[PDB]
């Protein structure tokens, strides 16, 4: 991460570490919560801590903090990643990328394929039948 982004993740974990010992527990987590007009039960604070507490010592410290917000940003830069390319690959922007799309945009990747091959790849993942592949369906490759 950046200097900046790691400041602007101790900015907000000092906003949940009510009692500055440098670790949130859930009753801070659970203050945090209703003071944002929230409220959970003990038994939701306790697996929602669960799921940042690595170590599993109960509490949640500020590298486990960081931990969790590098994992987020690390999924949607993923999802962004994904979305980006389905756009490059769709050279004509209609929403589907058509076997010349496919056959075009691997080779400035790089790939020299036939059209016969180019045409297996759409037909593996075009699971509606139209004979292109729409973004969903490329998700699922690229997924998989
Ligand atoms: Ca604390
Ligand atoms: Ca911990
Ligand atoms: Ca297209
Ligand atoms: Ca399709």
């Amino acid at each position: 991460l950046t200097e900046e982004q790691v400041t602007e993740f101790k900015e907000a974990f000092s906003l949940f570490d009510k009692d500055g010992d440098g670790c949130i527990t859930t009753r801070e987590l659970g203050t945090v919560m209703r003071s944002l007009g929230q409220n959970p039960t003990e038994a939701e604070l306790r697996d929602m801590m669960s799921e940042i507490d690595r170590d599993g010592n109960g509490t949640v410290d500020f590298p486990e903090f960081l931990g969790m917000m590098a994992r987020k940003m690390k999924d949607t830069d993923n999802e962004e990643e994904i979305r980006e390319a389905f756009r490059v690959f769709d050279k004509d922007g209609n929403g589907f990328v058509s076997a010349a799309e496919l056959r075009h945009v691997m080779t400035r990747l790089g790939e020299k394929l036939s059209d016969e091959e180019v045409d297996e790849m759409i037909r593996a993942a075009d699971t509606d039948g139209d004979g292109q592949v729409n973004y969903e369906e490329f998700v699922r490759v690229l997924v998989s």
